[PDB]
């Protein structure tokens, strides 16, 4: 007697690089109007949040999907799925979202995790969260009208988190260069929220810009080559306001076969959503002494 | 008494960052030298052969590069303690024969207590080096007149500059009064008991001090409207501590202000830690960026 629910995928805004933020209008719609859209990636999860028109949670009308980029022209497709609460696929089981008649609000995460009592999900330093957000408009939560089956057409989603990525490249005398066990760990980051804190995610709520702190870490033990031997290593941060405290990364390399640290130390950073901190850095030997230089691009706004 | 005629060498300028086995004689090998600035002053200090200062043989020039070569000329003239001609009259150098240690300063700057000069941050000080073979203190032997030989100097502080580019929508880029604001740099206020000039004692390269600033009131403009500001700082360790770079300027007739944190930076003598700033409006925000060139070691 209802109506089966046939999503389409509405991709996702890449990651980029700090530049001015637009001190507008909130919901913003210049931040992302020259901004490409990317297909969500191949195997990743989404979960659809419905809400009715008075926007409370409707727990029964919860569905998550399994992307494959297997449409027209490479495109993006939505198969139902079953997660675990961090949403990895644990079953085949594709069971179709059927929903009745009425207006309902909709809101999409990726991974598809699992929410908590206060309506948004658990996350941590160490993760990336694609989701709808209220700060642009292209990204805003949008309503739907359900009058046999109907599309849905997913607004594109964006990062909750800040990333940053480390390019470690092999100088003058360096043969070999991999990660030690140890990785990458970046320390004097955000403490993730406490679960005893009101989150009202539905009306616009979003992750806080809070002072990170000393005890708070996340590692990155996983990294890629390029063909010129270096490294490539990311990982997501929760945003933080280290602007007058230091944040370390401590590097565990082994070069040319011999392992070695080399730490970064890190003052006035301001890591927010949807942005990438790049790091460039050279491991070279100048005598027989191993040294890392690094380079990066810093941005600063007026204080006056 | 035999005329001393001291004959220029000329200096080593500051060059940007690029080891120890001491005195070195490969850092200099390719380094070229340049002619001592004209108007600048050099200050002579002699010792005995037993390495003893020797007040009386103290002399300070004036250099001219007017030479029938295109070289420096050494004009004996009277200073204040901060090395400024205070009058061109000159009275020559006499010495008794013997052997003598010699060692230059540029400027002509008065001796301390303990046998060195008094420097701070936001100057330029030449002088002797026996870190390298090229710089390193000379004896003479004086046997009517003797040419004396000077070797080249070198800096014996670091040295900043910011080139401020006018990006995006910059039409206007000026400096306020308040110009480039540099703190966190070595406190010329701690004193040290220990210091032996004349044995290759040198500035130390301490952890720097927040208390501790120079200000750059004076900037030059480039063909493309950018400005370029530049002083010099005390040898500073900011490898696990930052310096700040507060830079007060005038965007498209608007006072600004923007801070620079610098670190992982060993901030050495006769270094120069040079950067590019662009001013940009993204909007109707106007943003400083920059690039940041660090290095540190390996702990294991
Ligand atoms: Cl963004
Ligand atoms: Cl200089
Ligand atoms: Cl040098």
């Amino acid at each position: 007697d209802r109506v089966r629910i046939d999503p389409v995928a509405g991709g996702y805004y890449p990651s980029i690089s700090p530049s001015a933020q637009t001190r507008g209008a909130t919901p913003d719609g210049e931040t992302l109007k020259d901004r490409p859209i990317f297909l969500l990636e191949d195997g990743s999860t989404i979960r659809l949040v419905v809400y009715d028109d008075a926007k409370n949670l409707l727990e029964e009308y919860s569905k998550a999907y399994l992307v494959r980029n297997a449409g027209t022209s490479g495109s993006s497709l939505l198969y139902p799925c079953e997660v675990d609460d961090n949403g990895a696929v644990i079953s085949s089981s594709s069971t179709p979202l059927y929903m009745k008649a009425g207006t309902y609000y909709f809101r999409i995460l990726s991974p598809a995790k699992a929410l908590n009592s206060k309506g948004f999900v658990n996350i941590g330093n160490g993760e990336y969260l694609l989701a709808t957000d209220d700060r642009y408009t292209q990204t805003a939560m949008t309503a739907v009208t359900i009058t046999n089956v109907q599309t849905l057409y997913l607004p594109p989603i964006i990062n909750q988190t800040a990333r940053m990525q480390f390019t470690v490249r092999a100088g003058e005398g360096v043969h070999t260069l991999e990660m030690l066990a140890e990785g990458i760990e970046i320390s004097g980051i955000q403490q993730p929220l406490d679960n005893t804190t009101s989150f009202d995610w539905v009306n616009g709520d979003v992750l806080p810009v809070k002072v990170g702190d000393q005890s708070a870490s996340v590692r990155i033990t996983q990294a890629t080559r390029n063909a010129d031997n270096s490294l490539v290593a990311h990982t997501g941060v929760l945003p933080t306001d280290a602007r007058s405290h230091s944040i370390s990364v401590l590097l565990n390399l082994k070069v040319n076969g011999n392992p070695t640290q080399y730490q970064m130390l890190l003052t006035g950073l301001y890591l927010t959503a949807g942005h990438s901190y790049n790091y460039t850095a050279t491991v070279k030997i100048s005598n027989g002494v191993t040294v890392l230089t690094w380079q990066n691009r810093s941005w600063t706004e007026n204080v006056v």
